[PDB]
């Protein structure tokens, strides 16, 4: 029995459940009067709830996700908590809707069709500057979360969502081996520094327009290969400077990786110098 929290509570009648977005389960919905000072406006939102066949660990995880989202607060580049329906029936956690889906899918749909190398499984191509701008927005979100002492633990382009206005939003930050820092694979030590590693894999995903990391490398081998100083090759269409940044994020010594603060400052600069092509 969840306790009431009138900071977040939305009467269930104010919510109109629409179509599934993916499977907890997430469904599109329309929310009437989220804003106290605009009670006759409807907003599109995503609603996370348990599946039919759920347990009581699945519930306690859903509740802890919600509680962490209330603590972390709002930022443009994270999926923000908007509300909750907790009392009059099954738990609904209401969050921002991102109409263009996850980043992996978004980039894939925008591949040039003629690349035998990486087919388009589906939109307008992304310029060089737009791709860098994507990386910058993800780094800003992660900079905010780290400032709030949140360790993501599964940062990847599949865990970034894209809004109607092409805003990148970190998802699932309040709750796979190919994104994990060596020290996370082995010693299960998760830090802001391991999140930086994951961000490097995510940069690589960006500049390969949603490629699969370590292609053809069996998971079983990966720790050994990384300990021996194996890193992914530069993506064909990536500048040497952005590759340097990737490689820095993949420093073996965690203390030697850049912070999200530095990454944001470096990407801010790169975006401004990046072109038309
Ligand atoms: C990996 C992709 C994936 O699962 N997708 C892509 C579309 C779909 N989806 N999944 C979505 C979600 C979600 C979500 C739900 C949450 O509930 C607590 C928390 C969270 O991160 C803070 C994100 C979502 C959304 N917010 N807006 C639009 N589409 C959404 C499911």
């Amino acid at each position: 029995e969840l306790p009431e929290d009138p900071r977040w509570e939305l009467p269930r009648d104010r919510l109109v459940l629409g179509k599934p977005l993916g499977e907890g389960q997430v469904v599109l919905a329309e929310a009437i009067g989220l804003d106290k000072d605009k009670p006759n406006r409807v907003t599109k939102v995503a609603v996370k709830m348990l599946k039919s066949d759920a347990t009581e660990k699945d519930l306690s995880d859903l509740i802890s996700e919600m509680e962490m989202m209330k603590m972390i607060g709002k930022h443009k580049n994270i999926i923000n908590l908007l509300g909750a329906c907790t009392q009059d029936g099954p738990l609904y956690v209401i969050v921002e809707y991102a109409s263009k889906g996850n980043l992996r899918e978004y980039l894939q749909a925008r591949r040039p069709p003629g690349l035998e190398y990486s087919y388009n499984p589906s939109e307008e191509q992304l310029s060089s500057k737009d791709l860098v701008s994507c990386a910058y927005q993800v780094a800003r979100g992660m900079e905010y979360l780290a400032s709030k002492k949140c360790i993501h633990r599964d940062l990847a382009a599949r865990n970034v969502l894209v809004t109607e206005d092409n805003v990148m939003k970190i998802a699932d930050f309040g709750l796979p081996v190919k994104w994990m820092a060596p020290e996370a694979l082995f010693d299960r030590i998760y830090t802001h520094q391991s999140d930086v590693w994951s961000f490097g894999v995510l940069l690589w995903e960006i500049f390969t327009l949603g490629g699969s990391p370590y292609p053809g490398v069996p998971v079983e081998e990966l720790f050994k290969l990384l300990k021996e100083g194996h890193r992914m090759d530069k993506p064909s269409n990536c500048t040497n400077e952005l590759y340097m940044m990737m490689r820095d994020c993949w420093h073996a010594v965690p203390s030697q990786r850049p912070t999200f603060k530095q990454l944001v400052e470096d990407l801010d600069r790169i975006v401004a110098l990046t072109s038309q092509e």
